[PDB]
């Protein structure tokens, strides 16, 4: 099932839209990060969860926090999406193996092959403090991520 | 690892850009299918191939040919690709279980999980008839698929 908070969040290094790798355990010590875990690339309600942090992003990659949006499709699909989108945040590539980090976050839906709508923030300890899982049909509420966020600075 | 000619082409039934299921079985005695293979949709080299396909699309898909293309992509990668690039064929996803179709025809690249440039035709009893995969530098020979094509007719 989904990590909870309380839990070592599970280190991984995967590669970024323009194929740099980006470690999680990088940030300990520096920021809080917060994991947006998503289903797949150029579907609506993506677009609309991804938009939204694009619009507020000085809210989410600041000198207390960074923002990681992950899903299992490789950098070529995340760069031209970033590119139509203007997204200018990491994009990771969960691809190969498939889904492994997603399933280690417990956020894999293994019937479709995709990520859940999986959401944390792992604190500069490297421990999870905010967890929720949403299904793709779904919409998760930004006001949660900001508020988590804003908890860890004061 | 690529089957060879005569082998029975391994059946599949996969999505399409617009989620609809295709099964190669469809067309035993009806059409001779090419299957193309591609690595990832938005890169060059696959981009150029499917462009010419594209371009010469009455040679493929007609009374006699239909034509698949296939990669690991899942639909949604193909329909915005599909509709930017004027694809008028089936891209078919073979992406959950992740590459297993490319796994069955022998053109997986288990190292990068995508699929290698390989091409068969597939004759109305469900045959492989011709299969080709060409270096990494170098772009397939669209004229071989249809003088491959015409031959079956």
């Amino acid at each position: 099932h989904m990590l909870n908070v309380g839990a070592t969040a599970p280190d991984f290094t995967l590669r970024d839209q323009n194929q740099q790798l980006v470690t999680l355990r990088g940030y300990r010590g520096a920021k809080n990060v917060l994991l947006v875990f998503f289903p797949l690339a150029f579907t609506g309600i993506c677009q609309g969860e991804l938009d939204q942090l694009r619009d507020h992003l000085p809210e989410f990659e600041n000198d207390d926090s960074a923002a990681l949006a992950i899903s299992v499709g490789p950098p070529p699909t995340h760069k031209i999406w970033a590119t139509q989108s203007g997204f200018t945040f990491p994009l990771l590539s969960d691809f190969w193996p498939h889904g492994a980090v997603s399933q280690a976050y417990g956020v894999f839906n293994e019937q479709a092959g995709i990520a859940n709508r999986g959401t944390f923030v792992v604190d500069r300890s490297g421990i999870i403090r905010f967890a929720e899982m949403k299904q793709p049909g779904e919409v998760r509420d930004q006001r949660l991520w900001t508020d988590a966020l804003a908890a860890l600075t004061a």
